[PDB]
């Protein structure tokens, strides 16, 4: 139900529905999901836990953890076509509320990486509480979340990363604040994972909105197929608005 065809000219876009889905939702394509309940969860386990994120540094703009909602999650898990087999990677991962979802939407063994030792403690305590609530509330046992505490060039460094996974690997990316010295880092390395390997991202890793593009970096576009999206209004927490993201799908 997306309209747009994903060029630059043209991306992939999901107006809000004026009424509400079944589930309360404006936002899911579906009649039914569960954003509303997982906006709620999250809100009760951040509330009742006594650490709390860190949404900002004053001086650090690269470690600003404000959120994609479960509206955008929701999405996410549609268009990167998230499977039970597939590893997802949250590179900087705030306070987990990523992972928490995607895991109980898919199945998904999920991989958080986040560099703030805080956010990270925030996110592995969150975990235990709100995988048991998760658990009950929907009688199926969670995937396996697992949350590291590093600068995520580090853990990437190993050539050999993902490479097990055989594509079944995917990748997400906020990298809106990310300095470009790390986004230029990440698009050498991801041009090395597996055939499959599905990325989002926000500051895009292989630029390709202008015409010369494919000239200036032919490898770029025989190793990925490229489409471009809007953000839906009201689906990112820094934002009321719409805006790009990108997913790369390495061919
Ligand atoms: N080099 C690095 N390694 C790991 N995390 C990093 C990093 N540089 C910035 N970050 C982290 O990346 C996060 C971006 S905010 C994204 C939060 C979450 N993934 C979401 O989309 O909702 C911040 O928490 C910041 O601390
Ligand atoms: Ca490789
Ligand atoms: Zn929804």
């Amino acid at each position: 139900g997306e309209l747009g065809a994903g060029t630059p000219h043209e991306p992939y876009n999901l107006p809000l529905r004026g009424n509400p889905n079944k589930s309360g939702c404006h936002h899911c394509l579906a009649d039914q999901c569960h954003c509303v309940f997982f906006e709620r969860l999250l809100d009760a386990t951040f509330r009742r836990l006594d650490i709390k994120r860190i949404t900002e540094v004053s001086g650090s703009r690269h470690l600003c953890a404000k959120s994609l909602l479960p509206t955008f999650v929701s999405r996410m898990v549609r268009l990167m076509e998230i499977t039970s087999e597939d590893t997802f990677y949250d590179l900087g991962c705030g306070n987990g509320s990523i992972l928490f979802q995607v895991a109980f939407l898919t199945g998904a063994r999920c991989v958080g990486i986040e560099i703030s030792e805080h956010n990270a403690k925030v996110a592995k305590k969150a975990w235990e509480v709100i995988r048991p609530e998760l658990e009950g509330s929907s009688g199926r046992s969670m995937s396996e979340v697992n949350i590291i505490t590093s600068d995520m060039t580090k853990i990437l460094a190993d050539e050999r990363l993902f490479e097990s996974e055989r594509g079944k690997t995917v990748i997400l990316l906020s990298n809106l604040l990310f300095p470009k010295s790390l986004t230029h880092y990440l698009s050498e390395r991801f041009r090395r994972v597996p055939s499959g390997t599905r990325i989002l991202c926000f500051d895009d890793l292989y630029p390709h909105s202008r015409s010369v593009a494919a000239i200036r970096d032919p490898e770029a576009f025989r190793l990925f197929a490229m489409t471009d999206y809007r953000w839906q209004e009201c689906s990112v927490e820094w934002c009321t608005r719409d805006g790009p993201f990108f997913i790369h799908r390495r061919r």
